[PDB]
RNA sequence: GAGCUGUACGUAAGCGUUGAUCCAGAGAUUUCCGAAUGGGGGAACCCACUAUCUUUAGUCGGAUAGUAUCCUUACGUGAAUACAUAGCGUGAGGAAGGCAGACCCAGGGAACUGAAACAUCUAAGUACCUGGAGGAAGAGAAAGAAAAAUCGAUUUCCUGAGUAGCGGCGAGCGAAACGGAAAGAGCCCAAACCAAGAAGCUUGCUUCUUGGGGUUGUAGGACACUCUAUACGGAGUUACAAAAGAAAGUUAUAAAUGAAGCGGUCUGGAAAGGCCCGCCAAAGACGGUAACAGCCCGGUAGUUGAAAUGGCUUUCCCUCCAGAGUGGAUCCUGAGUACGACGGAACACGUGAAAUUCCGUCGGAAUCCGGGAGGACCAUCUCCCAAGGCUAAAUACUCCCUAGUGACCGAUAGUGAACCAGUACCGUGAGGGAAAGGUGAAAAGCACCCCGGAAGGGGAGUGAAACAGUUCCUGAAACCGUGUGCCUACAAGUAGUUAGAGCCCGUUAAUGGGUGAUAGCGUGCCUUUUGUAGAAUGAACCGGCGAGUUACGAUUUGUUGCAAGGUUAA
RNA sequence: GGGUAGCGGAGAAAUUCCAAUCGAACUUGGAGAUAGCUGGUUCUCUCCGAAAUAGCUUUAGGGCUAGCCUCGAGGUAAAGA
RNA sequence: AGGUUCGUGGUAGGAGAGCGUUCUAAGGGCGGUGAAGUCAGACCGGAAGGACUGGUGGAGCGCUUAGAAGUGAGAAUGCCGGUAUGAGUAGCGAAAGAAGGGUGAGAAUCCCUUCCACCGAAUAUCUAAGGUUUCCUGAGGAAGGCUCGUCCGCUCAGGGUUAGUCGGGACCUAAGCCGAGGCCGAUAGGCGUAGGCGAUGGACAACAGGUAGAGAUUCCUGUACCAGUGCUAAUUGUUUAAC
RNA sequence: UAGGAAGAGUAGUACUGCCCGUACCGCAAACCGACACAGGUAGAUGAGGAGAGAAUCCUAAGGUGAGCGAGAGAACUCUCGU
RNA sequence: ACUCGGUGAAAUUAUAGUACCUGUGAAGAUGCAGGUUACCCGCGACAGGACGGAAAGACCCCGUGGAGCUUUACUGCAACC
């Protein structure tokens, strides 16, 4: 996908529009991403070996990758991304600031 | 280029930037059955022999290779029977089986039906069975079509034309040439003769093989002489002879890059929608994203990319090559053949005045001073040269792969099959053959409390919605219930309609709505009938599905264009 | 455990049996056989409106021509009642 | 456009004008401030039909002018699905049960005890065929069981079948079947010799006990037999030739 | 007997002996009959009294009480007795 | 069979508030006419009617329907001479 695990994310649409977060996991097969502090759900969980006490656990849920834009590490605004092969590696390039995100 | 160990959750254990999972090309491995092939067999099983090796103290056990049948061929052995043949053995090559329910060539070959009966005829050389194929097959370079003049190998399409004809002259069947197009390409033998060899001895001869020569109708060739030519030139694996090897280019099979809004605000669970502003465009295809996106994502136009393998096209290499003329002694030019009789079949043509082609059986020519055809046949003329073979393209079809399209279907439709479908199920078997799609944007799939053994509920919670709670979008009718306003236990009812009190309501507001004591009138619907309430037929009820269409011809009416003209087909 | 298969087989003979099927088995195909016969054929209104007869017919509950209906167009030395 | 006159029952049937459904094209629109569909109303048109308002629903659909049709159902002993009536009706598939304890949420129906009854050339015990896990143990009670069920040939999870001698093959053949060469025949194939398959028959070596969840001539304990092999110890034979 | 043949038997010891079936039902609720169906299904064994007997009646070993019940005791129908 | 507890079908069915007599009518009426009877809802019984249910009458006729059989019907074919 265009967004990797460990990246910084600005949420572009949805109920959490305007918020920012970090990628905790990526699901390219189904095209979803898990982002910290974003799209919290409440699960009614019975007591089990995992989660010994159970209850109403408040955790995170995936959102679609199209509702996401990368944050420039310096300019700090959502940018579309380009790809430039610099040296022996192809790196991602911010298309507003014209600089290398990686 | 960052996650991964499928559907498929989960647990467990692990692996990946020292670059995994994944995608494409090329390799290796590939149990048993099945043509099944060492022998057998009731499918996926059973039992071996011969060589070489291995284990054990030795039987017992293990590994590898070979071992079917027929055809062709080489060698060897070898009977009645003397030579020899048959037979037997070994080796080397080849075949066998399947299918794409299509297309085409051949062998065999119906009936129902139509003729308003039926036998000739039709259906129909169709269905079907069997055998051969090929990517196409078949046909194909005139013993042709023709007719005051010519054409010049096949095939397919348009016309000719529902014409000429055939026909219990009934029902019906039904051409071809000329003319216009698509596509186009021509060639090898046999025989006269030459050279060599071999067998018989046909005993100095014929007859067998090999090589050269040569293939045609104005007749051509052999044969005689002239001219040139042995690679100067020409041709080629699609016929014309056949097998290889290189290089360049292109294409197919993975991919890379790729412009422009997080614009403000309203509603909302969520904006891609409304209103107000911008921008890109060789890119406003398509799909996704919480509602309808050129500017969010995958992408799109444009421009690039191939280690490996395949295809195609050029060039090289390689390979193979006599062709003109003038003569007319002698020689050659496809024999049990062409034809004829008899019996059949194919020709549009049913025996007919029946040409032309093929099959079975009998008879049976000429050979250049020769032979065939021109729809009986003769004469004249004209055209042609059989009884040997090969040949691309234009034509037919689609099990497949790639890219797309539709005034095609939308879950009783469209394939039988949108779902683990030729499945479940039925049948001894061949065979027949279903039903069955939809939670939500996201499992956030209801912690906890209460009644109950559970199932199932009532709260609480999630969500925009739970009257979306794991047959879950919507949720009609039949059918089953609970509650209630008006009527009903002296009445004879196709159940309504017209008149009409009383009681109860209050509308799309108008000479309004529900129910109805009592009074008049009144024998369902359909089909089929001279005539049906009919004791004639059909329907338990509700829902879905369910019957004059299309192609090509004819005729008539309307409309439009042109008009003694109108109009093109392929 | 085996053999005989439908233009066939078996029959101490009854048209008897050949997988609950037999004056000619079952299955698939020709095949949507053919049916001058019975049943069915789906929205509305406006104008007109029959026949159940003659002739021939392997004809008689079928057909064909005429007679009777409907739509359109014509011509008069007006022909109809 | 307006008059005048004459008309306006209708089956088979002829002629005309229209309504509604799906799709296409152009124009012009509606719609999360709620589309289609569905429900209910006392509205409009000459008919087929068409609006308006409210509930449910939760994403698409009208209008105009043309065009094209899988074009409109009440009947076919029509096809498929759903649901009634008969009706709490017929039936519940040959037979002897009773009580006391137990288990359990729950007992005529499950377990135990006692008494009674039935079969007994069988309704007892083996074993071929056929079936194919139905067998044992632990859990279970939605559906199946013509009632009930705590039970089960039912559901779930784990188990369970031991052979030199038993039955079959590695042994034999009958009927019948296949069949190298061969004979016959439009094709396909039919018949048949050598050879080979094929038991329902012939030949062939093991008995008695024990085994408390499920196997027994198979496992175990005692005592055997059949066929072979090596190793020891004696005997004997060698090409007028042991065997 | 034709043939093959220098090894052979004897006694004792110890070792070797493959593949397939094997559960369970089997006059039956497990097989053939669409069913937990009054039908059908080869063979071996099959006790006592009385008896010719495998007839008949009552019993042994062994196996069963049959997958809807209780209570009333009308017509009528069925199977029985006088 | 009947009453009680458990379980629980089917053929059939245009909608039904479903009397009798004499008549009428497609000529034999629960439903039409004129009269005569008759409070509402069931349970156990019996079969006169609903031309009761079941099976598109096997008899009879018709169709230019079919099939099996016969012969000195017609036309053929095998086989044999
Ligand atoms: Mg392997
Ligand atoms: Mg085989
Ligand atoms: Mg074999
Ligand atoms: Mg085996
Ligand atoms: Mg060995
Ligand atoms: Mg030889
Ligand atoms: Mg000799
Ligand atoms: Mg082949
Ligand atoms: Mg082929
Ligand atoms: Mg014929
Ligand atoms: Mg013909
Ligand atoms: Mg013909
Ligand atoms: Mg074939
Ligand atoms: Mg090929
Ligand atoms: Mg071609
Ligand atoms: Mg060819
Ligand atoms: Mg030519
Ligand atoms: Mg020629
Ligand atoms: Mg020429
Ligand atoms: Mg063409
Ligand atoms: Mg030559
Ligand atoms: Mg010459
Ligand atoms: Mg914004
Ligand atoms: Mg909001
Ligand atoms: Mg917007
Ligand atoms: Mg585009
Ligand atoms: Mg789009
Ligand atoms: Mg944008
Ligand atoms: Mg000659
Ligand atoms: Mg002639
Ligand atoms: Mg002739
Ligand atoms: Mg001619
Ligand atoms: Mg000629
Ligand atoms: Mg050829
Ligand atoms: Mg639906
Ligand atoms: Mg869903
Ligand atoms: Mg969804
Ligand atoms: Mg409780
Ligand atoms: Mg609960
Ligand atoms: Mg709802
Ligand atoms: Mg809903
Ligand atoms: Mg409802
Ligand atoms: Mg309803
Ligand atoms: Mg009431
Ligand atoms: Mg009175
Ligand atoms: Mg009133
Ligand atoms: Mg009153
Ligand atoms: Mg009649
Ligand atoms: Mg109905
Ligand atoms: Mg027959
Ligand atoms: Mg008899
Ligand atoms: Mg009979
Ligand atoms: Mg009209
Ligand atoms: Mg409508
Ligand atoms: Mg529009
Ligand atoms: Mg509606
Ligand atoms: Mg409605
Ligand atoms: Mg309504
Ligand atoms: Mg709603
Ligand atoms: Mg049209
Ligand atoms: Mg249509
Ligand atoms: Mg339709
Ligand atoms: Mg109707
Ligand atoms: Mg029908
Ligand atoms: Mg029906
Ligand atoms: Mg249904
Ligand atoms: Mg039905
Ligand atoms: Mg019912
Ligand atoms: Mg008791
Ligand atoms: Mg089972
Ligand atoms: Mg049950
Ligand atoms: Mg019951
Ligand atoms: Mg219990
Ligand atoms: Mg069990
Ligand atoms: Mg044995
Ligand atoms: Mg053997
Ligand atoms: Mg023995
Ligand atoms: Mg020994
Ligand atoms: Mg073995
Ligand atoms: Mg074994
Ligand atoms: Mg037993
Ligand atoms: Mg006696
Ligand atoms: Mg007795
Ligand atoms: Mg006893
Ligand atoms: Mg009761
Ligand atoms: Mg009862
Ligand atoms: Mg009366
Ligand atoms: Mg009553
Ligand atoms: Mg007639
Ligand atoms: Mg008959």
């Amino acid at each position: 996908m265009h967004v990797k695990k460990g990246d910084k994310v600005k949420v572009i649409t949805g109920k959490d529009k305007g918020k920012s977060g970090k990628v905790l996991a990526a699901f390219p097969k189904k095209d979803r991403v898990l982002i910290e502090g974003i799209n919290m759900v409440k699960k009614h969980t019975k007591p089990s070996n995992i989660n010994p006490q159970g209850g109403i656990l408040n955790v995170e849920a995936p959102i679609h990758v199209s509702n996401v834009m990368l944050i420039d590490p310096k300019t700090g605004e959502p940018t579309r991304v380009g790809y430039e092969v610099k040296g022996d590696k192809k790196v991602r390039v911010a298309k507003k600031s014209g600089e290398v995100i990686d």
